[PDB]
C-alpha cells in the first residue's frame, strides 16, 4: 500500500522532446567552463559551479540519473544517483541556471511537474515562474541547461524521460501487528519477559528520503544508490521496570526511571531531523530537513504532530509498594514503551533504536495468578522538565493482568 | 485508526487561565459597539465587526464551541458550532484582533497551538508573531479577544479548554475491502453482472471539513452541527461496456465511452473543490479551499496528487470485434470504473457517485469458458481533449479471464 507518484520509485532521465540523443547531465565544473559545441555568448561560458550539461546520454551511467522526491506540497526534490546533490534555480551574472547543491533545504530547490500530455512534461519553479531547458534552444549541441520564463522567443521547455533505472533498492516494508498482552506468569522463579525478549507490535512504519539520514557508515554518494529510502518504525512493546519475590506484608520501595534521555534525543535529532515532543510519547518535532515531509511521515507512522515546545525527558519518580496479601508473591511490573528504528533498505539497523518508557500506561503479572500488590505512595524524586509534573492518587491496588491509564480520577499534581 | 489530534474531533472552549468563569463567544457586533465592563480606550469600543467577547461560559451554548481543522502544515482553522465561521487575525486602527469570518481560506485563518504543559497552552498567529488574550488583561470582564506580540507587561496569554463536547456526530467510517474479480458466467443467457449490481471495493476514504462542502440541501450553519466533517470515499467495480451471444465468425462493432463527462466534473469541484486530473482515473487536482487538507486527502482516500493542467474528460472509440470461435460464444466486455462518493455523517449520500470509466484496464467474460474473441481494429470517433490519444494496437485477442493493462508494447498513437 506506498501511495508514492512513479517519478518517486525509480531513477530517470530527462531529456528535451527536440533533442535525439542528449540528456540533462551533472557537472563538477566551475565558472569559466568552456561549452565547446555552444555558439558564442551566455551559452558557451559557466557563470556557476556544478552547472547541468546537455550531454549524450550514456547508458548506465549516474550522472544522468534522478529521482524525485514527493514533497507535501506536491513539489518536488530532484536528487541524482551518483552524487545525491539536488536540483536548484539559481542567477548568477543575470543568467537563470540549473546547478546541483546539496539538499538545504530552500524554495529554489522545489520543481513543479506541469504534465502537458500523457509521456511529456515541463519542469517548473514557482518562485521565479521558469522551465527547465536547454541553452538558446541548441538541443543537439553540448551547452548548459537554464531555466526561463514564457516568452515569444523563449526556447520550448517540453521535457521527456529518455530512459528509466527501476531496480534501485526500494525497502521491502514490514507488515502491521497489534500489540499483545503479555502471558501470565508460570511459577515464583517467573519474572516474565525482559525488555530484550517482548515482541515488539509494529503500529506503523514509513519511508524516510536519504538526503538528511546522517548514517554513521554510509556517505550521501553511497546512501542514494544503495538506500534512497530509509524505514522509520513505530513499534510499540510491555517494558519490565522491575520484578522480586514478596514475602508476606514485605514493603519495598523502587526508583522508576521513565521517558526518554536528552542523550537519545540527540541522536535522533542527528540522525532524522526528529525528536519526541514532551505532549506525548508518539508526538513527533520536525527540523528544518524534516518538515517538508511531515504529513507523509505522521500518516505512515501513526503518530501525531507535536505542539510542544519542548522534547520528552526523563522522569524518576520514587514507589513505594506494599505486598496487601498473606501469600509469598512473584511482582512484575510493565509500562507501554515506544520503540523507533531506522533500517536501511537492506534491512540492516542503523543505530539502536529510540525508546519512549511510558509511565501513563502500566500493567503487571503475578504468581500466582490474581494477586493484587498496593501502591502505597509516589513522589517526583526529579524531572528534566515541568511539562507532565501529574502523581498516581494512592493508595492504588495494581491488580495482576489489569492495565491501568492516566486520567482525571486516579491522579493529581504532585504538590495536592 | 484516525490519525487526528484531540482537538479535531470534538468541540471545546477557549479560556484564559487567569479567568475564573470567561471564554471566548462568537459575536455578531458592529464597530463601534461598547464593551460596557472595560475601562475607558481600545478595550471599550469595537473597531471590527464581529469581534470575539470575553464572556461568562453559558453551558450548551454553540457561540462559545470550536473544533479545529488540522492542516497539512501543523496549524490549524478554527471554526464556532453556531455559524461555522472560522477564527481570523485583523489589524483595524492598529489595534491587533481576533474577528469570524467565513473559511476563505488566507494565512491570517491559520492557527498554532503551542503547548506549554499538559492542560496550557497558546494560539500563535505565525505571519504576524502574535497571541490571543483578553484585552489590557481584563479576565473577568467583558471586552474583545486581541492578539499581541509578546513584550514586558503584555498580557499574559495562557489559555485553556474549560468545557468539550465530545458527541459531535462524527463519521463511522466504512472498512476497505478488496476488488475481487467477476464471476465467469454459467450459461448463453448469462450476461454477468450489470454496473447497478457490480460490488464495490471501498479502496480509501477520507474525512472532508464541512467548511468547503457545497452541500445542496445543508448550509454552513447547519453542516457544523449536524456533519462537521463529509466522507469522501474511493470505491472500485468492474463496469460492463457490452455484452452480446456471437455466432461463428460473426463480425461486430460498439461505440465505447469511456472517461468522465464535462458535468460531473463541475459537479465534482463546486461539491468538495476537487477534479479527477486527464493523467490518471486516481489523479486528483486540487483548488484554494482544498488545498490545505490535499496530502490527508491523497494518503487516506489512496489517490494520487494530478500534474495535468486539463481534467479527465469522455472518449468514445469504434471498436471492430470478431468471433474467431467456430462456437455460438456469450461474450461480456468490462473496464475498471472508479467512483468516487460523498456522504454526510449520519450516512446519506448528497448527490450522485462521480464515476470515471479507465478504458486502459479491461477484462472479459465468456460462456462457454475460456474463449477468445479478436479485437480487430479501433478508431477514436471522438474526445474532449488531447491528453491521451493512445489507442490499443491490433489486432488483439481477448481471453476468458485475462485482464490486459495498456503499456508500451500493446498501445500506439492513433495516427501511427
Amino acid at each position: 500500500n506506498l501511495n508514492l507518484p512513479e517519478q518517486s520509485t525509480r531513477f530517470q532521465t530527462i531529456a528535451s522532446i527536440h533533442s535525439n540523443n542528449c540528456s540533462f547531465e551533472i557537472l563538477n565544473n566551475d565558472p569559466g567552463y568552456i561549452y565547446g559545441d555552444s555558439v558564442d555568448g551566455e551559452c558557451r561560458i559557466a557563470v556557476a559551479h556544478r552547472e547541468l550539461g546537455n550531454g549524450l546520454e550514456r547508458t548506465g551511467d549516474d550522472r544522468f540519473l534522478f529521482i524525485f522526491y514527493a514533497l507535501d506540497n506536491n513539489n518536488f526534490i530532484i536528487a541524482n544517483r551518483h552524487d545525491g546533490f539536488v536540483l536548484q534555480f539559481l542567477i548568477a551574472n543575470g543568467q537563470g541556471v540549473i546547478v546541483s547543491r546539496e539538499y538545504q533545504p530552500n524554495i529554489h530547490q522545489e520543481f513543479t511537474i506541469q504534465s502537458i500530455n500523457s509521456d511529456t512534461f515541463r519542469l517548473h519553479s514557482r518562485d521565479t515562474n521558469t522551465f527547465a531547458t536547454v541553452c538558446w534552444a541548441q538541443f543537439n549541441s553540448w551547452t548548459k541547461i537554464v531555466s526561463r520564463v514564457d516568452n515569444p522567443g523563449a526556447p520550448n521547455a517540453n521535457l521527456k524521460h529518455r530512459s528509466l533505472l527501476t531496480d534501485i533498492n526500494m525497502p521491502q516494508l514490514p507488515s502491521l501487528t497489534p500489540l499483545q498482552p503479555l502471558p501470565r506468569l508460570t511459577e515464583l522463579e517467573d519474572g516474565g519477559l525482559s525488555p530484550a525478549q517482548a515482541p515488539r507490535a509494529i503500529i506503523g512504519r514509513t519511508l524516510i528520503p536519504c538526503l538528511f539520514v546522517n548514517d554513521p557508515v554510509l556517505r550521501l554518494e553511497n546512501r542514494i544508490k544503495q538506500s534512497p529510502y530509509y524505514v522509520l518504525e513505530h513499534r510499540q512493546y510491555w517494558h519490565r521496570i522491575w520484578t522480586d519475590i514478596f514475602t508476606a506484608g514485605e514493603r519495598r520501595e523502587y526508583r522508576e526511571v521513565t521517558g526518554i534521555n536528552n542523550n537519545a534525543q540527540n541522536d535522533m535529532n542527528k540522525m532524522i531531523n526528529i525528536t519526541i515532543g514532551a505532549d506525548g510519547p508518539n508526538r513527533l518535532r520536525f527540523g528544518n530537513l524534516s518538515t517538508p515531509f511531515r504529513q507523509q511521515i505522521i500518516d505512515n507512522s501513526n503518530t501525531l504532530g507535536s505542539f510542544a515546545n519542548t522534547n520528552y525527558g526523563t522522569r524518576t519518580d520514587i514507589v513505594n509498594v506494599f505486598n496487601s496479601e498473606f501469600h509469598q508473591v512473584r511482582y512484575a511490573r510493565f509500562v507501554k514503551a515506544y520503540e523507533y528504528r531506522l533500517t536501511r533498505a537492506d534491512g540492516s539497523q542503523v543505530g539502536t533504536p529510540w525508546v519512549v518508557l511510558d509511565r501513563k500506561e502500566m500493567d503487571l503479572r503475578t504468581y500466582p495468578h490474581n494477586m493484587a500488590i498496593t501502591l502505597e505512595n509516589v513522589k517526583i524524586d526529579n524531572a528534566d522538565n515541568s511539562y507532565d509534573l501529574s502523581i498516581w492518587k494512592t493508595p492504588l491496588k495494581l491488580k495482576d493482568g489489569k492495565i491501568i491509564i492516566e486520567n482525571h480520577e486516579n491522579s493529581k499534581p504532585y504538590y495536592n
